[PDB]
């Protein structure tokens, strides 16, 4: 948590928020562990239902995806071929310490 300054800013938030947000950050490092060569895990639509309406809004939230090594384009935030998951396992723990 606090270790992470994007963590420490989603922490800010309200219980039911923050556990809200944290689940589907958790879902989406967790697809590209379990996967990692699969593309469609590797991005995220910035129109898509659950990121629009559960981490857009949330202070911190996109901050975490920024930190776990996703980048923003004009439609979707993509996770690079070149991106250490090791620095992703890293975020997506210090975020699972804190619900």
């Amino acid at each position: 948590g606090s270790a992470s300054p994007a963590v420490a800013e989603l922490c800010q938030n309200t219980p039911e928020t923050f556990l809200e947000a944290s689940k589907l950050l958790l879902t989406y490092a967790d697809a590209i562990l379990r996967n990692p060569n699969d593309e469609a895990a590797r991005s995220i639509r910035i129109g898509n239902t659950a990121f629009s309406t559960r981490l857009l809004p949330v202070r911190g939230a996109v901050e975490c995806l920024f930190e776990m090594g996703f980048e923003e384009g004009e439609t979707h935030l993509i996770f690079p071929k070149k991106a250490s998951v090791e620095q992703l396992q890293k975020i997506r723990d210090l975020i699972a310490i804190e619900r």
